[PDB]
């Protein structure tokens, strides 16, 4: 198992718009991100995953790509995000840009061209057909689209205005590259790569995911750019099993670092459902499975998990898995101790370490993504009735996890000047900021800094096994083990008091929300109850 310095690396993932506006425009901002990284550097993280920050429509804020060189006006200039990689690395950060590559705006040259003349070379570099399958776009509808003016239909999995590109044109492939080195040679530390696993793709087949060519594709593209560097690729894989990960993750196939999977996410929705049919409450024993088996499955050198709760397109953690009101602060830091004490690369988004909820949307106008309101409108006339709708938006609704961030208690909340914001503050914020968590030393944010600490001082986090240990339904304990260490992680995932009938000699607490002695003599956990302790 070599290491490399994302081993111990803990990435904290940024959206833009959404994290410091610095112009009084009510949207994020380079220059915001910027003034920030002092914060950043104090929770420590090694890595930032930042969001789309390229010209784009903003169909689907910031996926929808016009130029993969240039950023867009909204977020600044080249000049703020040159300072930001230059500011960012005098603090002990990497960037980790956005690769959207499977995919761009329908306004990127490429495609302008490809309609314009169809007999150019770019025509190539989209899908076009005279007959269409049935295949679907993710957000609703065919996934082809009839164009008028060239009498043909192109491909898009995702908005109409995000053609999807032909992965097959070996040609498009290397103008992908070069755009990649482009970003490279400018001093990023990766790529978090979007949709990566489709890139695979055969329409005429209905080959979405996990395609053919799809590993062929990839050690293609590591060859032609990162492969030489030794930078952190992580890919965004909705299709991706344990042995789908081995062969992305295990060093010997020359491919990625490592990748999302989001088969704990499939659990906030009925199976073989759609996600807006959500599930109420977390199944734990079903959560232990599944984290158990991603533990085993993939061991050193044989591959590597990344680890993470939420995102951009999610519900934030605390709203679908934990508690939002009597031991929100609480469940917050056990959620943070049993996710960052398995081995990975653990992500935290933006938010999360003060533990932010979702917000109370009222209605289809004050929502902003596509997604969300392409679901309605189809959901409306299909039995739906909009209350229903906006229950269902308020727990998945991406929205959810793009209000903004929380720094204080001032005019919303510290994020902006502006008289409104883009997308409304939550009214929490007047609890639930930046200021407030950095003034209590037992704060959810200090839970995150141990815990990120521990990460890159301990090699245990990365050289022990795990195993799961026999419990209550809503209790998740393992045990972390190598050479003569042996770590215990016991986690109360419940709003009530649960068993925990086990005896063993605590030599030393590494970190704990309550009181684990206590725990540990009365055999029982209170709601909530976490903590990690070495054991004889
Ligand atoms: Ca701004
Ligand atoms: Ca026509
Ligand atoms: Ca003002």
């Amino acid at each position: 198992m070599q290491k490399h310095w994302w081993h111990k690396a803990t990435v904290y993932q940024i959206y833009p718009k959404s994290f410091m506006d610095t112009n009084g425009d009510g949207i994020g901002d380079l220059k915001g991100i910027t003034s920030k990284l002092d914060y950043l550097q104090k929770l420590g993280v090694m890595a930032i995953w930042l969001s789309p920050v390229y010209d784009s429509p903003m169909d689907d804020n910031g996926y929808d790509i016009a130029n993969y060189e240039a950023i867009a006006d909204i977020f600044g200039n080249m000049a703020d995000m040159d300072n930001l990689l230059t500011q960012a690395k005098m603090r002990g950060i990497k960037i980790i840009m956005d690769l959207v590559v499977n995919h761009t705006s329908d306004e990127h040259a490429w495609f302008i061209e490809a309609r314009e003349h169809p007999d150019s070379s770019e025509r190539d570099y989209y899908i076009w057909c005279d007959q269409p399958n049935d295949l679907e776009s993710i957000f609703g509808g065919s996934a082809w689209q009839y164009d008028d003016k060239s009498d043909q239909y192109y491909l898009h999995f995702f908005s109409k205005k995000q053609p999807d590109l032909n992965w097959e044109n070996a040609n498009l492939r290397q103008k992908i590259y070069d755009m990649m080195n482009f970003w490279i040679d400018k001093g990023i530390g990766g790529f978090r790569m979007d949709v990566i696993d489709m890139i695979g793709k055969i329409p005429a087949q209905h080959i979405v995911s996990n395609g053919p060519k799809l590993h062929a594709y990839l050690k293609e593209m590591n060859a032609a750019s990162f492969g030489q560097h030794d930078l952190l690729t992580v890919g965004e894989t909705w299709g991706a099993t344990p042995e789908i990960a081995k062969q992305y993750s295990n060093p010997v196939n020359h491919e990625l670092s490592m990748v999302f999977q989001f088969e704990h996410i499939g659990l906030q929705h009925k199976p073989e459902a759609p996600k807006w049919d959500y599930v109420k409450e977390l199944n734990v024993p079903a959560l232990k499975t599944i984290f158990n088996k991603w533990q085993t499955e993939l061991e050193l050198g044989q591959g590597w998990n990344s680890l993470f709760w939420n995102n951009h397109d999610l519900p934030r953690v605390l709203s679908i898995w934990g508690n939002t009101g009597k031991y929100r602060e609480k469940s917050a830091k056990a959620l943070a101790i049993l996710l960052h004490l398995m081995r990975g690369t653990p992500y935290i988004y933006q938010g999360e370490e003060i533990g932010m909820t979702n917000y109370p949307f009222k209605d289809l106008n004050e929502l902003d993504d596509i997604e969300s309101l392409n679901y309605a409108k189809e959901a409306f006339t299909n039995g739906k009735s909009m209350e229903t709708i906006m229950d269902s938006i308020r727990m998945i609704g991406r929205d959810n996890a793009r209000t903004p961030m929380q720094w204080d208690a001032s005019q919303n909340a510290g994020f902006s000047t502006a008289d409104k914001t883009w997308l409304p503050v939550n009214p929490n914020y007047k609890d639930i900021n930046v200021q407030a968590a950095l003034k209590n030393s037992n704060s959810i944010f200090y839970t995150y800094q141990q815990l990120i600490q521990l990460r890159k001082e301990n090699d245990w986090l990365v050289d022990a096994d795990f195993e799961l240990l026999p419990t209550a339904d809503k209790v998740f304990a393992y045990l972390r083990k190598v050479r003569e260490e042996r770590y215990l992680i016991v986690v109360n995932v419940s709003d009530q008091e649960e068993v925990l009938e086990i005896d063993v000699d605590k030599q030393e607490t590494l970190i704990s929300n309550t009181n684990e002695s206590a725990a540990l003599a009365n055999h029982k956990l209170q709601p909530w109850d976490a903590f990690c302790i070495k054991i004889l």
